[PDB]
């Protein structure tokens, strides 16, 4: 049972200026991932210092990177709090209104593109190199689901059948043709040791057969 939904008329519009100006520094887009992995990790760490029942769903804490040039995806996993199926329909959506708002004027003032984390919207920056983006995601108070959008102003949500995640969000970017530099293993560890060198969880970069 496949629900469909409209993106706020902003939020496409965000999305559609990201898949259509020519901008080249595309590689922050797993700048972007990795942050939102780890501040999701820092969550459920928090809250399991008052509940450590909280990690009954999984107690390590870390980030995977895994490429696949057979399918033509870069996957980022995470075991932070996850996501429920109000964030994944609301929430996120209207924090990202605001901050897509302040993007933009802030874009008219002196900041970068590059600095679309700082606005709560650098999920969006995956559309820099997939063509669509699927999203596993488990929250300890909810069931697992599957977000998938490829852009044109509608996303997905179901019910996930698949293998079970235990907690946690799993990024699956299906890349754009000329986008499979982000497979190469060179590649990916040149952007991690570049832009997110100090975060403060693992990063496992898988490697392909
Ligand atoms: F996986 C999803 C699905 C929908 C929205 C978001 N999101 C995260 C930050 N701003 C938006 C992430």
């Amino acid at each position: 049972e496949v629900e469909t939904f409209a993106f706020q008329a902003e939020i496409a519009q965000l999305m559609s200026l990201i898949i259509n100006t020519f901008y080249s520094n595309k590689e922050i887009f797993l700048r972007e991932l990795i942050s939102n992995s780890s501040d999701a990790l820092d969550k459920i760490r928090y809250e399991s210092l008052t509940d450590p029942s909280k990690l009954d769903s999984g107690k390590e804490l870390h980030i995977n990177l895994i490429p696949n040039k057979q399918d033509r995806t870069l996957t980022i996993v995470d075991t932070g709090i996850g996501m429920t199926k109000a964030d994944l329909i609301n929430n996120l959506g209207t924090i990202a209104k605001s901050g897509t708002k302040a993007f933009m004027e802030a874009l008219q003032a002196g900041a970068d593109i590059s600095m679309i984390g700082q606005f709560g919207v650098g999920f969006y920056s995956a559309y820099l190199v997939a063509e669509k983006v699927t999203v596993i995601t488990k929250h300890n108070d909810d069931e697992q689901y599957a977000w998938e959008s490829s852009a044109g102003g509608s996303f997905t949500v179901r019910t996930d059948t698949g293998e079970p995640m235990g907690r946690g969000t799993k990024v699956i970017l299906h890349l754009k043709e000329d986008q499979t530099e982000y497979l190469e293993e060179r590649r990916i560890k040149e952007i991690v040791k570049k832009h997110s060198q100090f975060i403060g969880y693992p990063i496992t970069l898988f490697v392909e057969k």
